[PDB]
RNA sequence: CCACGGUUCGAAUCCGUGGC
């Protein structure tokens, strides 16, 4: 049984859960999940967690994302994309220079409102559910950050570009917002999530077309996940102790790597096996206290 | 099981929290 993360590619059409079903059917296991939904009309990178890998999917939430999007100026729909009923389809007579200034006026930070068609919860209910019943909810804004925009291409009313965005940012809302800035409306007609953190679409695997053998050999083992977090190695003797319960103390450790206050760290051992994930208690600086507090432990 | 929440929308279904 494999345990880890799978950089999947979700074709345009199916929901993100559909990909989970496909992988859970191909690998004959119910323990599968993803770490960030991707709209059906969209395609691109979908982080998939297999078995014990599901237990670490939460750590992919705060990663940055890079998208390629094409929006239709003059078009506005209920869902903010081309799969939703049209509400208004007028002409957008604006110059290419205006379009660019409008697009780039969003580079930086701004308060973005979640689209009505989203998985956000309002009062014990998903927004897309309340939206399909005709009830449109305007949730308080979230201060999102647009790190950078580039590759702007203008072909009539259809404008495309790439954007690196902070976690929790909706490109759907971004398009509508840029359209609003131009005063003529805009809807996302194509969306490709090219990367989630260090994971790119180039590495992604189309589970729908891959065989169980290929999907299995593509799975990144737990020992090679969350590569960006400080690591620590304890004596192979301390293994089964932590790999069961207890905590992690100053004289169990063996190797450095600097952390912060409540920063998360990977706990390995002599044999390189990833024992668990602990949350730092104090900044790393040289004594028998709580160095790290277990926040998750994997048993295999 | 219940309640709440998370995640770029059709996750009962993955994750987290509190209660039982
Ligand atoms: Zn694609």
């Amino acid at each position: 049984m494999k345990h880890g993360i799978l950089v999947a590619y979700k074709p345009k059409g199916p929901t993100s859960h559909d990909v989970v079903d496909e992988v859970r059917k191909k690998l004959k296991t119910r323990k599968v999940g993803h770490g960030g939904t991707l709209d059906p009309f969209a395609c691109g990178v979908l982080i998939i967690g297999v078995n014990q890998g599901t237990r670490i999917l939460e750590f992919y939430k705060d990663l940055k994302k890079v998208f390629w999007v094409k929006m239709r100026l003059g078009l506005i729909t209920e869902t903010f994309d081309i799969t939703g009923e049209v509400v208004e389809e007028r002409e957008c007579n604006v110059t290419e220079e205006e379009i660019r200034e409008a697009i780039f006026s969003f580079v930086g930070e701004y308060d973005q409102v979640p689209p009505a068609y989203s998985a956000k919860k309002y009062k014990g209910e998903r927004l897309y559910k309340l939206a399909r019943e005709g009830k449109i909810i305007n949730l308080p804004p979230k201060r999102v950050k647009i790190f950078k925009i580039w590759d702007v291409n203008i072909e009539g009313r259809d404008v495309s570009f790439r954007v690196e965005v902070s976690p929790g940012t909706y490109i759907r809302s971004l398009c509508m917002d840029i359209g609003y800035k131009l005063g003529c409306g805009a809807t996302a007609v194509e969306l490709v999530r090219e990367s989630v953190g260090p994971h790119t679409i180039e590495e992604s695997l189309n589970v729908f077309e891959a065989a169980p053998e290929e999907i299995e050999n593509r799975i990144i083992p737990l020992e090679k996940c969350l590569e960006w977090l400080p690591r620590v190695v304890v004596h192979q003797e301390s293994t089964k102790m932590i790999l069961n319960g207890s905590q992690i103390h100053l004289e169990m450790l063996k190797e450095w790597d600097g952390f912060k206050k409540g920063e998360v760290v990977r706990v390995f051992n002599e044999e390189g096996r990833l024992l668990a994930l602990a949350e730092a208690e104090r900044n790393s600086s040289f004594r028998q206290e709580r160095v790290l507090t277990l926040r998750k432990v994997f048993q295999t």
